[PDB]
RNA sequence: AAA
C-alpha cells in the first residue's frame, strides 16, 4: 500500500476535499471553461489542473489526461521554459489519474518526480511540498469550487501572507475570499467590512489586476463610499485585463447606483463573451426587475398601453433569465427567491409556490438565507394566498433561525401587524393574544408581553 | 450571484 500512501500525501485537487457536488457539476465545468478563456492571470495551470479534475469526476479520464499535458504545454510558456514548483500540482494529478487508471508504473513515475524535486528544494517532506505557490494554488481550487469552500480558501492565503505579507498573489486570494465571506453576512445585525482592507492592499500589490479593482469598488460603494468606488469602476474598464469579468461587477455597481440602462449593456456585452454564466443571468434578472419597479413607481402601479406592455416584457424577461440561472445551477437558492417572487408578478401563483417549496428544502451554504426564504413564503401566503394559518406558521419559522438581521426584524414586524388585524376582527382570539405577547417580547417589552400572555391565558 |  505504499503507492496509496504516498498518493495521500501529494497536495493537489485528489487531496484537497474540494467535494464537488454532482448537481453543481455542470456549472463549475462552465465556469471552469470561461475562466480558460477570459481570466487574465500570470499562471493558467492551475485552473487546467481544476479542469482535469473535473473531467475526472465526470468519468472522462482521458480527457483529464488532456487537460494536465495542457498544463504542462502552459507553463513551458508562461516561465519561458524554466522550472515552476506549481507543476508538482500538475505532477501529483497525474500521479492519482495513472493511479485511478491502473497505469501504475506511471503513477510511480510521477511520485518520483514529485520527490525528487522535494529533496532538491530541502523540503522537510518527501511528497508534500511546502512553497507558498503550492498554498495559493490550494486556494484558487477552493475559491473556485463553491462557497462552503471559503473558509478554507482565505486560510491557503492567510497562511501565505502571515509569512510574505506583501506576496501579491495572496493578497488577492486573501481579499477575494474575504470579500465573499462578507457578501455572506451582508443583511446580519453589525457585519463589518473585514475585506475593505485586504482589498485595499490587494489593489496596491497587484495594480494591474481589474478583477480586484471592481470588487474593491462594490465594498466601498457597500460602506457609503460609492463615489471613490467609481473611479475604480472607471480604472477597470480603461483596462482590458479581464474584461469580461469586470464587466459583471461594474454592472453590479451601476445597478445599485441606479444607472441600469448602464449595467443592462455591460451584462449584454458580458453575455456574448460567457453565456452559461448563472451570475449574469442573475444579474440581468435583477435589472429588468429594478425596470419593473420604476415602470410601476412612475404609473402609479397602473401602467397601461405601451407602458404595461414594456412591463410585462420586464417581468416575462426577467423570469426567463432567473430560469436559466437555475437550470444551470440548481442549488442557486437566492435566484430560485428571485424567481418566485417573479412569478407573483406575473399573476402565476402556482409557479410561485412550486418554487418556494422547492427552496423549503434546499440546504443553503448561509442558513441565514432560509429566514428570507421563510419570510417571502410568509408574505406570499398572507397577501395572494390569504392564509393566516400559513403566513404565521412561516414568518415563526423565519424568527426561529436566531440569527439577528433586517428579514428577522422584518419577519417579527409582519407578524405583528397581521396579529393585530386579527385582533381587531376578534379581541378575544387568545392565539393572537399569545401571539402578540411573543412579539412583544422579542422587542423586550416584557410587561405588555405578560399582559397579554396572562390575559390568553384568563380566557383558556 | 438577491438582500
Ligand atoms: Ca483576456
Ligand atoms: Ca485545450
Amino acid at each position: 500500500h505504499q503507492v496509496k500512501d504516498s498518493l495521500e500525501q501529494l497536495r493537489c485537487h485528489f487531496t484537497w476535499e474540494l467535494s464537488i457536488d454532482d448537481d453543481e457539476m455542470p456549472d463549475l465545468e462552465n465556469r471552469v471553461l470561461d475562466q480558460i478563456e477570459f481570466l487574465d492571470t500570470k499562471y493558467s495551470v492551475g485552473i487546467h489542473n481544476l479542469l482535469a479534475y473535473v473531467k475526472h469526476l465526470k468519468g472522462q479520464n482521458e480527457e483529464a489526461l488532456k487537460s494536465l499535458k495542457e498544463a504542462e504545454n502552459l507553463m513551458q510558456e508562461e516561465h519561458d521554459n524554466q522550472a515552476n514548483v506549481r507543476s508538482l500540482v500538475t505532477w501529483g494529478n497525474f500521479a492519482w489519474m495513472y493511479y485511478h487508471m491502473g497505469r501504475l508504473a506511471e503513477a510511480q513515475t510521477y511520485l518520483d518526480k514529485v520527490e525528487n524535486i522535494c529533496k532538491k528544494l530541502s523540503n522537510p517532506f518527501r511528497y508534500r511540498m511546502e512553497c507558498p505557490e503550492i498554498d495559493c494554488e490550494e486556494g484558487w481550487a477552493l475559491l473556485k469550487c463553491g462557497g462552503k469552500n471559503y473558509e478554507r480558501a482565505k486560510a491557503c492565503f492567510e497562511k501565505v501572507l502571515e509569512v510574505d505579507p506583501e506576496n501579491p498573489e495572496s493578497s488577492a486570494g486573501y481579499a477575494i475570499s474575504a470579500y465573499r465571506l462578507d457578501g455572506f453576512k451582508l443583511a446580519t445585525k453589525n457585519h463589518k467590512p473585514f475585506s475593505l482592507l485586504p482589498l485595499r492592499q490587494a489593489v496596491r500589490l497587484n495594480p494591474d489586476n481589474g478583477y480586484i479593482k471592481v470588487l474593491l469598488a462594490l465594498k466601498l460603494q457597500d460602506e457609503g463610499q460609492e463615489a471613490e468606488g467609481e473611479k475604480y469602476i472607471e480604472e477597470a474598464l480603461a483596462n482590458m485585463s479581464s474584461q469580461t469579468y469586470v464587466f459583471r461587477y461594474a454592472a453590479k455597481f451601476y445597478r445599485r447606483k441606479g444607472s441600469v440602462d448602464k449595467a443592462l449593456e455591460l451584462l449584454k456585452k458580458a453575455l456574448q463573451e460567457t453565456p452559461t454564466s448563472v451570475l449574469l443571468h442573475h444579474q440581468i434578472g435583477l435589472c429588468y426587475k429594478a425596470q419593473m419597479i420604476q415602470i410601476k413607481e412612475a404609473t402609479k402601479g397602473q401602467p397601461r398601453g405601451q407602458n404595461r406592455e414594456k412591463l410585462d416584457k420586464m417581468i416575462r424577461s426577467a423570469i426567463f433569465h432567473f430560469e436559466s440561472a437555475v437550470e444551470k445551477k440548481p442549488t442557486f437558492e437566492v435566484a430560485h427567491l428571485d424567481l418566485a417572487r417573479m412569478y407573483i408578478e406575473a399573476g402565476n401563483h402556482r409557479k410561485a409556490e412550486e418554487n418556494f417549496q422547492k427552496l423549503l428544502c434546499m440546504k443553503p451554504v448561509v442558513e441565514e438565507t432560509m429566514q428570507d426564504i421563510h419570510f417571502h413564503y410568509g408574505r406570499f401566503q398572507e397577501f395572494q394566498k390569504k392564509s393566516d394559518v400559513n403566513a404565521i406558521i412561516h414568518y415563526l419559522k423565519a424568527i426561529k433561525i436566531e440569527q439577528a438581521s433586517l428579514t428577522r426584524d422584518k419577519s417579527i414586524n409582519s407578524l405583528k401587524k397581521l396579529v393585530l388585524r386579527k385582533l381587531r376582527r376578534k379581541a378575544l382570539d387568545l392565539e393572537s393574544l399569545s401571539l402578540l405577547g411573543f412579539v412583544y417580547k422579542l422587542e423586550g417589552n416584557m410587561n405588555e408581553a405578560e399582559e397579554y400572555y396572562e390575559r390568553a391565558e384568563r380566557l383558556a
